[PDB]
Order: C-alpha cells, then sequence, then structure tokens
C-alpha cells in the first residue's frame, strides 16, 4: 500500500503542479530550488550543517549541496525501502524534475540513487568511501511541466539566497553559475 500511495502522489502532483508550487512560470521553476535550499537550511538550523552550494549547472541542473547529517539511508519498516528513497519519492521537486540524482555522505559510505519523475531507477547504491558527511542533491526540471522555460536567472538565485544567509545567521551559502564554462561567477554569503 505504501508504494502504490507513493505512486499515486507523483500522478497528483504531475497533473496539478501549480497546486503544490504556485505557478509553472519561471517563479515556479526558482521554487524548486527553495524547496531544496530550505530542507538544508532545517538541517543547520537543527545544529547539524553550515554551508550549502548551490551550482547552477550545464543545460540548467541545479546541484545543492549541504554538509548536515546526510539522509538516512535505514531500511523503514513503513516502505521496505531506504529512508532516502521514501523522502525522495515523496518530493514535490523530484516528482517535477525528468531528472534527479543523490547522493549520500553518511556512515563513512557515499549512497547514490536517480529518479525520473519521482521514479526510483535503481535502489539505492553504495557508489564509494567518504569521511565527510552531507547530501548532494541535482535535479533537471521538467520541462513538460515548465512549458514557459527552464532556464534559471542568476539574480532571482542571488537575491534569495543574499537574503536567506542574512535570515540564517552562520550559514555559508554559496552560488555559482557553471553554465558558461568560459565566465564562471560565484557569490558567497556568510552572515556574522
Ligand atoms: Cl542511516
Ligand atoms: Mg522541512
Amino acid at each position: 500500500a505504501g508504494q502504490i500511495q507513493v505512486l499515486e502522489g507523483l500522478e497528483a502532483v504531475r497533473k496539478r503542479p501549480g497546486m503544490y508550487i504556485g505557478s509553472t512560470s519561471e517563479r515556479g521553476l526558482h521554487h524548486l530550488v527553495w524547496e531544496i535550499v530550505d530542507n538544508s537550511i532545517d538541517e543547520a538550523l537543527a545544529g547539524y550543517a553550515n554551508q550549502i552550494e548551490v551550482v547552477i549547472e550545464k543545460d540548467n541542473w541545479i546541484k545543492v549541496t549541504d554538509n548536515g547529517r546526510g539522509i538516512p539511508v535505514d531500511i523503514q519498516e513503513k516502505m521496505g525501502r531506504p529512508a532516502v528513497e521514501v523522502i525522495l519519492t515523496s518530493s514535490v521537486v523530484n516528482a517535477l524534475s525528468q531528472d534527479l540524482e543523490v547522493y549520500v555522505h553518511r556512515n563513512e559510505t557515499i549512497y547514490h540513487q536517480a529518479y525520473k519523475k519521482g521514479v526510483p531507477q535503481f535502489d539505492l547504491k553504495e557508489v564509494g568511501t567518504t569521511d565527510k558527511t552531507g547530501t548532494v542533491i541535482r535535479f533537471k526540471a521538467d520541462g513538460e511541466i515548465f512549458t514557459e522555460t527552464t532556464v534559471y536567472n542568476y539574480e532571482t538565485l542571488q537575491q534569495r539566497i543574499r537574503e536567506l544567509a542574512f535570515l540564517n545567521k552562520g550559514i555559508q551559502i554559496t552560488l555559482r553559475d557553471e553554465r558558461d564554462e568560459e565566465n564562471v561567477r560565484e557569490d558567497s554569503y556568510h552572515y556574522e
């Protein structure tokens, strides 16, 4: 019943995306980033992260990295699935992304899963080792949902990231635009 309910959730969000994120215009596109960044900020506020990096990658992928605990990977009694899988298959960003990847650094291990329109492409995999903790999320907004534009606006991201760092003092939040490899722009904010 758990994973059927997952599938129905994805269908619901993709059918009425604007009920979930406000709009499917440029505003809703940028709201994807806010949803993810907000979750990292909660992890900082909980006491466990202090650095968040947002990268606009080639072809308008977004990568958000935090140095928090890493999303848990333990098997849920609820779903019979790893915790990270439950969390990401119930994410609006994931449902509304053509593709999304997560890398978790936790338990001295790097774990990876990928998704399309919220559907996992393979089971969560151990792919390496690590001496850090945190989470990396990379996603590509689905152009079938965001029919006006899937191109992010650096200045829009910059303005809100600046505001978020100012509001959440102590968190280092970095924005980087790598879309043009010949001219990479970065702004990093860190208030007291
Ligand atoms: Cl875990
Ligand atoms: Mg939260």
